[PDB]
Parts: structure tokens; C-alpha cells; sequence
């Protein structure tokens, strides 16, 4: 298709949902979304697979992990002629314990990248859509799962637009378990659909502290007006000011708080949040 | 339990030689294992004189003493940070110096700011270092460098150069854990003959400023190496107004200087009322 | 001063000496001592000393029994901090050994020579190329000059070539930075090919060219206008090397002709590979 075409066909506000062949979790959401939701199929294609379509939400679909793909938004432009309003990579979770989840969380690397992107780089955060997502699963959720953020990290990183990843964990029995599946597509569908209304209320923040899922943040987010984006757990502290100066500056929505668990928090790390908050004009927001 | 006015020796298990000194000093002087914890770790004590030990870098550490306030419930009176020095260079050494950074800051700290020095501490090192030193290394100052600079407290760097070897040499490791107590135990009574002095030229090692310290009264702070020159006076004034000691001079050497910076030197010594003292 | 160590040697008479020692004492950390050699004061950084002389180093054969009567020990390695001189104006940073192919006039003993330290020269010729900033010529010189009665491996590295050059701040700093580099470093590294170098004018280009371009590392080098020489001086300077001899190259159009064949004869005889440039 012509670019005059793509720019008639795709026009306005855009959200896309992104998949991978090679991702059971994913292909299960992605199944639920088709068979639940009113996609429908379309005339485009997105490196080499169908471009599914519901009003402004798209489903494209990858061949490979979704972590290496550094520049997608350049290759939404590129292939489809739009620059998405927002990507939602559908997504597992994987770990060696048995838990079993639904998370989200934002990428980006604090130290050196071993899952893709860039060393000490970020993905542009989108807190509202990560705290309705929370709420949203919290709701739907009926399996006894763990719902909760995950701290930042793999990639990619190198991406313009604002974008999330939304998880099932940890293992293939929870990836390809229906219910999760619809859980995921139902908070998608939500999220995707009141994002943009919704977040009048919220209080953006970035988080730090405590371990890899999380759990003073996830608490926070489930019970009052924090909106986290970047997440700075213990086992990625300490970090230095420049590394958290960038984080800073990689949210798609404006920063208005450093949120810090105390407890859960290096000293170093902790002291040098509260001076850049400070100096930066942010709320301190001190748990413990 | 920590009250009165505490020392504090800083160590962390990532360094070889902060370990090596750290392990001295308790072996050979009556410290204590406390009951209270730092970073997670022991805290140990010898009268007005405590070892903490942090995970990582000490280099990193701004707003160190706002975290022994806070995990200890006091304020330093000063703060000895035992470290490493590394080099490519088959350089054994025994060294003294500041945090600070005359320029951008590459291993912490802050851009063109500066840890409050402690000009006797040091002085008392070179001396003590150069009474016990049989190994037949350099006993030296080093150029102001390095974090962290966020400090509110009088602290110096004591370190082993330049590589593994030495980090972990047990004779290096007695002089300077008995080098720390020594200074500590008289750095506040035995400095009233010392003459509080910024440096400038000269490499990272300060050998001018190094002698005159070993031989006569002048105590440095803070010393600008010809490779960080040229600062801008603003920057100057801001060292000059990190001592933990009132300053009195500003030596140059001065063939060891750039001359915008040798000749800056010269005329704040004149405005701010401070000696000038030249070699060269 | 037991340990590897390393003498870096300076002479009060020289200008570029004493400008390499200050660089040296300013930069890398060097302590003063209590020991005295030629009544002066010894300087030290680790395994490393600056001895300094009071008269010019050229005539000090036998310079290693002293350093070890005087100081007690025997030395791995000397590095003699010098200047050049020429009136051919040349401004260049450069390192060459000692020794006299016919009449000694400048030190030393007639057809005798200093103990070569390839290696080191080979990193000395990196080195200041490296740092040359200055946009001077870098290079071996000839085996020229002594001392030459020295049993302890040495070099000469040098400024050259008038005193504008020899009090020459940078070149001062090149100098010492490369020496302390090549002494902490030129026991790692090897394998290179060492050889003795036949050919060419005073600054030895070719050799200098192959030296920097490859693997070769010279020894003694035995210019045009000392030659011709004969078997037994070749000889004689072929078992003055401080590392194995493994090829005689020959700058061939730099070479008479008799020392050319000479030397091609005599790779031959000794199982020595032969290197024929030009
Ligand atoms: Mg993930
Ligand atoms: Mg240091
Ligand atoms: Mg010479």
C-alpha cells in the first residue's frame, strides 16, 4: 500500500498491540483477543504476518523475541506509515520459581544489557496504562495469581513511543492457560481504551526499591494515586546520578514524584533520590 | 551507644586493599565487634574511633554522612576512607588525598565540586607512613580526585598503589591501619604548627607539595595537578572554600603549572589575603 | 634493592637528561632515598632508580660494577636518558645501543660493544611514536658511542638534535613516559624477531621503518659510513645481543658491497635467516 493509502487507512491516534510466533503467552492473548474483542482481518501486513484491526487497536505480529527489537517504532512507520500512539508488547514472564502472575512492567537497563537494548537506556515509560492495567487485572483476577509490576528490565530500549510490557508468569502451564489469556486481552482492551481519559488523577512516579516484582510500588498502585514508569529495584542499586537522571527523562508522561522503599533501598541510592528530587522540583515520597 | 564525638574509618568489601587495612586494624588495635550494623555489615569500635563497611564503591558514596546519621544516629567528626589506588604503572605506594573533581566527575562526586579536606589528617599520614615505611615505596599525596564530593564532614582518602600486589601486601596494610590510628588519636592537638595550603601544579603524585609537607610546616588540602589545569577562578574559590581547616597559602609549583592557572594562583593568594608561596 | 631492578641512568652535563629526569620526578611518582651514587641522590619508583653522574655517560665503561659496588646490587636492564647532537639540524626522538665498529672516539673500547636489549628498543620506537605529537622524527639511531665494556643489557634514548630540542618540555615528557613504559612492560610481549641491521645512514630508516612496520626488533645496526667491517667484528657484535639473534637484515642499496656479502655469507654459515631489503 501507498503512503496515501496508510495515511487514510491508519489516521489519527493508533495503539498497537505487539506479538511474537514465538511466545506461547503471547500467541495465547493474541488468540483471546481475536476470538472475544471484534478484530477483524485487514489488507496489511507486518513483517510478513496478518495486521489484525478493531477500530484504533491494532495486533501485529514478529518472528522472533520482541526484547531485541531495538527501533520498532521506526518499523511501524516504515512498513505501515504510522507512528504509533503506544505499544502494548503482549508478553511471558519467565522464572525458575513457581509463581504464577500477571505483571507489567517498563524496559530498559540500569547497568549492562544481557535481554536487549542498550547499556544504561530506557524505554519510554507510560504509567497510566500500567496502573489501569494493575487495577484492571487486580479486578478480573480469579485464579489466585500474583498481579503486580516488575522492576525495568531487558529491552528494547531504543523505542520513541511510549509502550509497556503486559505478562503472564512463569512457566508454559500459566502461558498458555486460557482464563489468563482472556484476563490479558479483557485488560488490553481496557487499558488500550482508557489510558488516555483516565490518568487525570494519577501521580506520576519513579519508583525504587525493594526486589524484582516490586511489592511496596504494586501496593501503592493498587491502593492510591501513584502511577509508576521506571522501577529501580535493590539488585540493580546502586546506580549513578547520570543513570537515574536519564530514567528521568524517559517517561511519555511528566514526572511529578521519586518514590523511594526505604528499607528496600541501597543508602547510597536512597540519599542520592531524595537530593535529585530536590533539585528537580519532584515529591519525595518516603514508605518506611 | 555511639555517643560522644565518633571517628569513622570507612572501608567496603569491594576493595582488596580497603579489606587488607580494614582486617590490620582490628587484629592489631582494640576494637570491638559492635552489636550494630552499617550498609548491613558489623560495626566495630575503639573508644571515639568506629570501621564501617559499605557493598560497593566508596567512590559513589555522596551523602555517606547523612547515612551514618541516619543507620547510626551521629555525625561524624571526620571520616578516613581506606582504599586502593590503581594504576597501569608499576608504581608501590602509600598515599593521601582528597575527593574532588576540578572539572567533569568520571568516578563520582558532582562536576566542578569538592569533599571537605582535612589538611593535619594528612599531613599526619605523610609523616607517620614515611616513619613506618620499610618496604621502600613512594609515601605520597595524590591530586585531588575522584568522589565522593557531597560531604559535610572533614574526610580524607588513605590508600596502598597501584595494583593487586600491593593491595594486598600484609606490612602495607599494618602501616597504614597503624598510620589511621596514629592520625586519628592526634590530628586535632598536633597541628597548631601546620600551615594550611591549596596546591597547584605538578602530576597526580604532588611531588613538590609532597616534599614540602614531609620537611616543613605546610599542610594541603586540596592540590590541582597541571593535567586538570586550566579552572576558572570560580572554580578555584570554590576549593579554597572546602577546608575543614582555615586556609593561609596557596603554593604553586610553578614550572609544574600552566600559566593562566600559576598566574590566577598568584593574584587570589593577593586578593583573599593568603600567602604565596613559590617553588620555581 | 633486591627485586628486578631497573636503572634509569641521567648525567648533570645534559640538558635533555636533566629535562627527562624532571618529567620523570614531576609525573610518575618517584621517592628521594638516602643512598648516593656518584654522590648524587638516587631516586626510586618500585624496582626503578634514577642514578644521575656528574660528567658525560659516554665514557663510563664498566658503569654496572659500579652500580653494584656502590649500591649493592646488579642492575636487569640500564636506560640512559641522553641527548643527541648534530649539526644537521634534525629534531627527532631516538633510541640506538652503544659500541665502536673500527676506532672508539666518543667512549668505549675500539671494535667492541654494549649488550643490545632489542625488545626494549622495539617499545621505545612504538611508544614515542605513539606520543609524537610533536611532529618530529622518530627512529633507531647506528650503534655508536660508548660505553661499550657494560655486561648488563642497556639502550640510549635520546632527544635530538640541539638544545632547542633538548629543553623542549613535551619531548621531555615522550621520553619519560616511555620509559617507564617500556621498563614495566618489555619483558611481556615477546615473541619478536630480533636481528642485527646492516645499512643506511646515521638514523637507520629502513630498520626504523621495519622495526615499526613488523616484527623485527634491532639490535646493533652497523651504518654505511662505518662500513666495511670485518667477519670477525660482525662476530663479535652479533655476541652482543641481550636476546637470541635470530636474522641479520641488510638495508641492501644503504650497504657496500663487501659488508653485504660479508653478511650474506656469514647468515649462512651461523643458520641465521637473511633479510634482503632493496
Ligand atoms: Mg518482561
Ligand atoms: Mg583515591
Ligand atoms: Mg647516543
Amino acid at each position: 500500500h501507498s503512503s496515501g493509502r496508510e495515511n487514510l487507512y491508519f489516521q489519527g491516534h493508533m495503539k498497537v498491540i505487539m506479538t511474537t510466533k514465538v511466545d506461547k503467552a503471547s500467541m495465547n492473548i493474541m488468540n483471546k483477543l481475536i476470538e472475544n474483542f471484534g478484530f477483524k482481518e485487514t489488507e496489511y501486513v507486518f513483517e510478513g504476518n496478518p495486521v489484525y484491526k478493531r477500530g484504533d487497536v491494532l495486533i501485529l505480529t514478529t518472528n522472533d523475541e520482541m526484547i531485541y527489537y531495538d527501533y520498532l517504532d521506526r518499523e511501524i512507520e516504515n512498513q505501515l506509515g504510522f507512528k504509533p500512539e503506544i505499544i502494548a508488547f503482549a508478553s511471558r514472564h519467565s522464572s525458575k520459581q513457581k509463581l504464577p502472575a500477571l505483571t507489567t512492567h517498563v524496559t530498559g537497563n540500569w547497568g549492562k544489557a544481557m535481554y536487549g537494548g542498550k547499556d544504561e537506556s530506557f524505554a519510554v515509560a507510560i504509567p497510566s496504562a500500567m496502573k489501569l492495567s494493575l487495577l484492571k487485572m487486580s479486578e478480573l483476577n480469579d485464579l489466585g495469581w500474583t498481579v503486580c509490576y516488575e522492576a525495568t528490565h531487558h529491552g528494547p530500549t531504543e523505542l520513541e513511543v511510549p509502550s509497556f510490557f503486559i505478562e503472564i508468569g512463569s512457566s508454559e502451564e500459566e502461558w498458555i492457560n486460557d482464563r489468563a489469556g482472556e484476563i490479558i486481552a479483557e485488560t488490553i482492551i481496557y487499558v488500550l481504551d482508557n489510558y488516555e481519559k483516565g490518568r487525570s488523577k494519577f501521580k506520576v512516579a519513579l519508583g525504587i526499591g525493594g526486589g524484582h516484582y516490586a511489592p511496596k510500588q504494586t501496593k501503592r498502585a493498587l491502593e492510591g494515586d501513584l502511577a509508576f514508569g521506571h522501577i529501580l529495584p535493590k539488585y540493580a542499586q546502586p546506580v549513578s546520578r547520570d543513570v537515574m537522571i536519564k530514567a528521568l527523562n524517559r517517561f511519555g508522561e511528566k514526572v511529578e514524584a521519586i518514590y523511594v522503599d526505604w528499607k528496600g533501598s541501597r543508602g547510597e541510592t536512597r540519599q542520592l533520590a531524595k537530593s535529585l528530587a530536590q533539585e528537580l522540583g519532584l515529591e519525595f515520597i518516603k514508605d518506611g
